[PDB]
């Protein structure tokens, strides 16, 4: 009886195995745009993905992860609210059963169709596993998806999903350029939080871009054909793999822009 997104093992149950679920810096949160304060001391984000080397795509039973070779200092996030350099390890999405829901963060309670997370680890901790044990170990860049025009840079991801339908399937996925998933603007909100799935570790500086990307209805429909289950198990569509907004508690959301 492992965690997931259903009635019996979903977000409202997670605290039993992972008590930090009710902790002081849980994610996601609602971003109240009027209360978020402009912080003129924040720097522009530096997203340097020119040398990013993707390796593989994996259905892990909750989402699909596009994994990167992080053995060298290549694809890095720095600047913004961050001290030091954070290395890209994977990206993944959260999405809905319908276009009206799917994002984890919300903006004045608005839910987007999906949300992309580019996960990076602080190089001062040497590797990913050690970084998640630290309060500044990860930086996750969050990008909202709305349904409209297709995102051409997403289609290579969409087309490989047929080959990783079920939990535990992976496929080679080289030479994928994550710069094709970014909006024009790097205006962002930032706050201290957590992983949004178990083990819910409070190790993340969240950087959430204001500008959504547009993807087509057909692109997101293909996300919804994936399966939570393994091959030869009852088919459970991989939809609504988002955690709802959590209490903000004693935190401030800062804006990079006026
Ligand atoms: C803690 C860990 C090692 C043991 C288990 C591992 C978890 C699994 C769940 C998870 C979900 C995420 O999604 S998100 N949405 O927070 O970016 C991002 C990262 C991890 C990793 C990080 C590394
Ligand atoms: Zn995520």
């Amino acid at each position: 009886h492992h965690w997931g997104y259903g009635k019996h093992n979903g977000p409202e149950h997670w605290h039993k195995d992972f008590p930090i679920a009710k902790g002081e810096r849980q994610s996601p949160v609602d971003i109240d745009t009027h209360t978020a304060k402009y912080d003129p001391s924040l720097k522009p984000l530096s997203v340097s993905y020119d040398q990013a080397t993707s390796l593989r795509i994996l259905n892990n039973g909750h989402a699909f992860n596009v994994e990167f070779d992080d053995s060298q200092d290549k694809a890095v996030l720095k600047g913004g609210p961050l001290d030091g350099t954070y290395r890209l390890i994977q990206f993944h999405f959260h999405w809905g059963s319908l276009d009206g829901q799917g994002s984890e963060h919300t903006v004045d309670k608005k839910k987007y169709a999906a949300e992309l997370h580019l996960v990076h680890w602080n190089t001062k901790y040497g590797d990913f596993g050690k970084a998640v044990q630290q309060p500044d170990g990860l930086a996750v860049l969050g990008i909202f998806l709305k349904v409209g025009s297709a995102k051409p840079g997403l289609q290579k991801v969409v087309d490989v999903l047929d080959s990783i339908k079920t939990k535990g399937k992976s496929a080679d996925f080289t030479n994928f350029d994550p710069r094709g998933l970014l909006p024009e603007s790097l205006d962002y909100w930032t706050y201290p939080g957590s992983l949004t799935t178990p083990p819910l570790l409070e190790c993340v500086t969240w950087i959430v871009l204001k500008e959504p990307i547009s993807v087509s209805s057909e692109q997101v429909l293909k996300f919804r054909k994936l399966n939570f289950n393994g091959e030869g198990e009852p088919e459970e569509l991989m939809v609504d793999n988002w955690r709802p907004a959590q209490p903000l508690k004693n935190r401030q959301i800062k804006a990079s822009f006026k």
